[PDB]
């Protein structure tokens, strides 16, 4: 039924300039990927013509959908006035103080081009601030490219080093690996190296090791292990702020030191904050002579992107936040539903507007669950649906319940189709 | 004569949600900077109301100025489509085809939001080929905050290893540096490395150690040593790439093994770009199975940025290119004419649409040559025209030669309000 001739066209044309017709891993499907021209609201229109509801929105970056037209009118009229400058402008300003607003451990805030290049500045910071060496981070949890913590972020559980090909011991000796969740296996790596840690660096919901929020007592834990051994907390939220209004940590009752944010803050344009209590940045201060950390970028708090952040921000009211929760809610329910009525042990995760598919036993015809989940992911997109190949998805604020409903069609419809595949 | 009072206001205002006011280190000046609102082709206006011509164009970035019309159109239309997708994008195709067009050796291109992740992922790319652990740089050249090239990267022409704060022994000690313009002296770092190098990362016309290019002799000991050890050749070009039409290593009759651009190349939107010979680009090819190096990024060939890169290379015809040089030599002429009627033995470096004024002796009343240029940039302000503080500048598309006689103008007037301030 699915025509993909143009994105074929395209991938012909993409191979003889990039690796492999390829310039962002998570974006390549086998034996090439869809192409898509526009997006309107909570829908994509892929170069074959072919409209579908955006389930996973950039990899959760669009929280307000494509082509809002409020962000639209922000972002075109920055653009007219100059895309980038050698000087700061006002709206960076104007957003410092909305994002500030949102957390009360949001004091100072940098921004980045990227959330890779926040996670980067937030552990130079910690290092800076420390002097100290090591970083701890969780086992399986992705934080982008960075080489320190390009380690472990596969969605293993294992503690054991495992690194980038040609990443030097020189970088992975320094970054140490904890348990997601269990308090007294944490506690055992961060007391080995309590005098040189720089900083203990979590996401409270990460998505790569099944979208589970951290715990009460674990967050405690860490909280506790950072004020005694002076580790800052750093809280990397480039996609899990998005399940509370005051961010993952204020929602599952911590505070971080450092939190690093992305994505949704400015919902599609580039972006990346580091945002903190004012000791722990200060190491960023260029104000009382030279910073101890010099921080440029030639797009850093560029107005195109400031204008996009302000107007995300904006948009994202606690009226939005409760209802895209609300439909998150509902479409988890219903994919619990469907799962349970096709005698799949698989589950759901995900807090407010985010979900994810933990494909657990593989049915009849699939080598393994990951298998099932790629087909459910194929079958979804002749469906009409955009999900992630690996379960992610994602609520837009111009969904309504009318996606939600068509979202619940056409996963119960993809699940018979893969299920009867595997059989054939 | 200068107000500043709305720019008073706005880092008041600042420091309250920022380190010391500040969000990029290179864009800070004593006691606050200019904040600007606007520009329009060669000219910014200040929150003052101060309409300026500038001469450094975001640290070069705007190779056509502020807000083009042909620039605006493109980058506002890919906004009203969708500012970033999950999914790749016919643009980043014919972005990939216009670049790789530029240059033999960009076979294979991978776009970033930022130079900075562009340098990081050549130096990972380097490192995933070879499976060696050291990268040699240029001391004192400068190439982003990612820690393994944030290393003698102050200008200094010292050896020793000297790092920002925080950067651990695991990265400096596998970041070695090498004398510009030195054949003898480079060989005999590389070749105590030769075995453990991955890499010998070059800028070609490195602007913090005085915008001098490489000698051919240089380039040709590099080359010669980089074919011989397997170590692969990067050259980063995120400045220097506009010296030349085919980029900065082609001007000087040499060839990379991988390129590293931004900047110019969208002459305003958040941009990197890694481009290089197919064999060293295919560390990161998804396509034959896991790449043996990851590179994702939710803002990766976003169609924004590609648009903004298809009108940027659009724009930059060899007419542009010629012409942009010819008023390079006019301002380099003009400002070493001013400087020797000024009676100062300061020198003006640069190709093409580059220029540094090199501050030599300090003049009676300042403690520093650095100083004396701090005070000739702010007197430029003053008179009508940015600069950057330690002497960069640039020409844009936009001007003629009555920008550039308006600002030989200006620096005159400028040299000599400095020289009797000092003597004051
Ligand atoms: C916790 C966290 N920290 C940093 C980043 C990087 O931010 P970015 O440079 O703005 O894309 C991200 C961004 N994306 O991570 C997940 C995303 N990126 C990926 O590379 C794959 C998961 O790992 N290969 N799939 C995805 O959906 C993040 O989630
Ligand atoms: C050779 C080279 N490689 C990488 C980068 C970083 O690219 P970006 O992240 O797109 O800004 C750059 C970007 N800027 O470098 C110069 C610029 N950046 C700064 O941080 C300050 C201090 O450094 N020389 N002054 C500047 O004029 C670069 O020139």
């Amino acid at each position: 039924a699915m025509i993909t001739e143009k994105s074929a066209a395209l991938y012909a044309r993409a191979v003889e300039v990039m690796p492999g017709g390829n310039s962002r891993t998570a974006v390549y499907s086998s034996p090439y990927p869809v192409y898509v021209r526009s997006g309107s609201g909570a829908r994509v229109t892929d170069v074959d013509g072919v409209e579908r509801i955006d389930f996973l929105n950039n990899s959760t970056t669009l929280i307000h959908g494509h082509a809002h037209p409020e962000m639209v009118e922000a972002i075109a009229a920055a653009v007219g006035h100059g895309t980038s400058f050698g000087m700061p402008t006002p709206v960076e300003v104007e957003y410092a103080e909305a994002l500030s607003a949102r957390n009360e451990t949001f004091e100072h805030v940098r921004f980045t081009s990227s959330g890779t290049e926040a996670v980067m500045m937030a552990v130079q910071a910690a290092r800076a601030y420390t002097e100290r060496p090591k970083i701890a981070k969780i086992a399986g949890a992705y934080h982008g490219a960075y080489d320190a913590v390009a380690v472990n972020n596969d969605g293993s559980g294992n503690l054991i080093s495992h690194a980038v090909t040609g990443n030097p011991e020189g970088v992975v000796a320094n970054t140490v690996v904890i348990p997601f969740n269990d308090p007294e296996g944490s506690l055992e790596v961060l007391r080995r190296h309590a005098d040189d840690l720089a900083c203990v660096l979590i996401d409270p919901v990460p998505w790569r090791i099944g979208l589970l929020p951290a715990s009460k007592e674990w967050l405690d834990a860490l909280r506790e292990f950072c004020d005694a051994s002076g580790a800052v907390l750093i809280s990397d939220e480039v996609g899990s702020y998005r399940v509370g209004y005051h961010g993952a940590m204020q929602l599952l009752g911590a505070e971080a030191d450092i939190t690093v944010m992305g994505k949704v803050i400015a919902a599609g344009m580039p972006i990346g904050a580091v945002a903190g209590r004012r000791r722990f940045m200060s190491v960023f201060d260029p104000s009382k002579g030279k910073p101890a950390l010099p921080h440029s970028g030639s797009y850093n708090a560029n107005p195109v992107s400031m204008s996009s952040g302000i107007a995300s921000l904006r948009l994202l009211t606690p009226q939005a936040h409760e209802r895209i929760g609300q439909l998150g809610e509902q479409a988890r329910g219903s994919m619990r539903t469907a799962l349970g009525e096709a005698g799949l042990d698989w589950e759901v995760n995900g807090l407010g507007s985010l979900f994810r598919v933990v494909a657990n036993s593989a049915p009849a015809g699939y080598d393994s669950a990951a298998a099932a989940m790629k087909a459910l992911y194929w079958k979804l997109l002749e469906n009409g649906i955009h999900i992630g190949d690996s379960g992610l998805g994602c609520i837009s604020t111009p969904m309504g319940e009318e996606e939600i409903a068509e979202y619940a069609v056409a996963f119960a419809k993809s699940l018979g189709q893969v299920l009867a595949e595997g059989r054939a």
